[PDB]
C-alpha cells in the first residue's frame, strides 16, 4: 500500500501534467496521496491564475463574521457575529490595524505557538463564504470556475441527472481567522488556492481515523453531542494540536503559501487558522471514488447545519432512506 503512514504529499506538476484536473487528481490518489486526507500541489512555474491583484479592492463583503470563541485555549467553540459590510479594501485596512495585525514572530512555529496560546483572547473578523471567483477566465489549467461539476459527476457514475450548480467561493482572512473541525459537505473533496497574502496552516486526520475524532469530539463537547449525532456538521469546535496528541489522535499539519492549491480528500476532517491577512478560493468536486463515501456521510438533522440547495439532489439519490429526516432539518 502507498503512503502507510498517511503523511500529506507535495506534487510538483509540470505543466503538462496540469492540463488534466482528473487524471492527476487520479494520479495522486494512485502514489497514496488521498491516505492523509490532504495534499499540496504547488503548480508549474508558467502558470498563474491571473495577471495582477492590483483591483479587488472593490469586492463587497457583505456579511463579515466575528469569531467569537469560548471554552479553553486548546478546546472551544466559535460563534460567528454578523457585522456590517465592508469592501475588500476596508478589509485589509483592519486586517492590518493595530488592533488585528499579526503580531511579531520569528517563523511559522513561532506564530502557531502563539495562535494556540491566545486564539480564545482574541474575535478576529473572517470575510468567508462569498459566491465567485478571481481566475482569469483565460486561465485553462486549475481554473476552480471552470471545474467539471459534482452533478455531472453522479450522472456519469449513476446514469441520474439532477438538478442543482456548484460555482467557487472566496474567503478573506486575517490573523487567527480560523476554520473549525469538519469534512466536506456529503464527504466531497475540496480544492483551495491561496491567491494572495499570509499563509494558511491546516491541521488534518487520515480517513481512516476519522471516527477517532468524532469520539474524542464528543467526549470534549458532550452537551453538544447529546443535541446532534453529526455535531461536527455545525462547523463550530476546535481541538489544539496538543490535546490531540495527548489523546493519540493520528494528525498531520502542513503550511500553505500564496500561489499554492490543497486539495482534502473524502472524509479527511480538517482545521487551521490564517497567518495575516490573505484570499484564498476554494470549491467542492466530485470522482469516481467519492460515490461510496456520500452514501454513507453523516448528516446533521438537529438542523443547526443548514446547507446548499445542491446538497438536496445529493441526500435524495444517495441517501434515500435518510432523506425523510434529513430534509425535514433543512426546513
Ligand atoms: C494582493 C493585492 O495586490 C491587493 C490589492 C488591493 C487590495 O485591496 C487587496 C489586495
Ligand atoms: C499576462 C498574464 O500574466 C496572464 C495570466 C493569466 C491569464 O489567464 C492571462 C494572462
Ligand atoms: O479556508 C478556509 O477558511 C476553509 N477552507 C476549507 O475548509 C476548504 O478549502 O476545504
Ligand atoms: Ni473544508
Ligand atoms: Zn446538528
Amino acid at each position: 500500500a502507498q503512503n502507510p503512514n498517511c503523511n500529506i504529499m507535495i506534487f510538483h506538476p509540470t505543466k503538462e501534467e496540469f492540463n488534466d484536473f482528473d487524471k492527476y487528481i487520479a494520479y495522486m490518489e494512485s502514489q497514496g496521496a488521498h491516505r492523509a486526507g490532504l495534499a499540496k500541489i504547488i503548480p508549474p512555474k508558467e502558470w498563474k491564475a491571473r495577471e495582477t491583484y492590483d483591483n479587488i479592492s472593490e469586492i463587497l463583503i457583505a456579511t463579515p463574521l466575528q469569531q467569537v470563541a469560548s471554552g479553553r485555549a486548546g478546546v472551544f467553540t466559535q460563534y460567528h457575529k454578523k457585522k456590517k459590510a465592508m469592501t475588500v479594501g476596508e478589509y485589509r485596512h483592519l486586517a492590518n490595524s493595530k488592533k488585528y495585525q499579526t503580531p511579531p514572530h520569528q517563523n511559522f512555529e513561532d506564530l502557531e505557538r502563539k495562535y494556540w496560546k491566545n486564539r480564545i483572547y482574541n474575535s478576529p473578523i473572517y470575510g468567508a463564504d462569498i459566491s465567485g471567483s478571481l481566475f482569469d477566465e483565460n486561465t485553462k489549467q486549475w481554473n476552480l470556475g471552470h471545474l467539471g461539476t459534482i452533478q455531472d459527476l453522479l450522472e456519469k457514475e449513476c446514469g441520474v441527472v439532477i438538478e442543482g450548480v456548484n460555482t467557487p467561493y472566496l474567503y478573506f482572512g486575517m490573523w487567527k481567522t480560523t476554520f473549525a473541525w469538519h469534512t466536506e459537505d456529503m464527504d466531497l473533496y475540496s480544492i483551495n488556492y491561496l491567491h494572495l497574502g499570509e499563509p494558511k496552516t491546516w491541521y488534518v486526520v487520515p480517513p481512516e481515523h476519522g471516527q477517532r475524532l468524532e469520539r474524542l469530539a464528543r467526549e470534549l463537547f458532550p452537551g453538544s453531542s447529546r443535541g446532534c449525532g453529526a455535531f461536527l456538521r455545525h462547523k463550530v469546535a476546535l481541538i489544539s494540536p496538543t490535546v490531540l496528541k495527548e489523546n493519540g489522535i493520528p494528525f498531520n499539519r502542513i503550511t500553505q503559501e500564496a500561489g499554492e492549491f490543497m486539495v482534502t480528500f473524502p472524509y479527511g476532517y480538517h482545521a487551521g487558522f490564517n497567518h495575516g491577512f490573505n484570499c484564498a478560493e476554494a470549491i467542492n468536486f466530485a470522482t469516481p471514488r467519492w460515490i461510496d463515501y456520500g452514501k454513507m456521510a453523516s448528516q446533521c438533522s438537529c438542523g443547526e447545519a443548514r446547507v446548499t440547495f445542491s446538497m438536496d439532489a445529493f441526500v435524495r439519490i444517495l441517501q434515500p432512506e435518510r432523506y425523510d429526516l434529513w430534509k425535514r432539518g433543512q426546513d
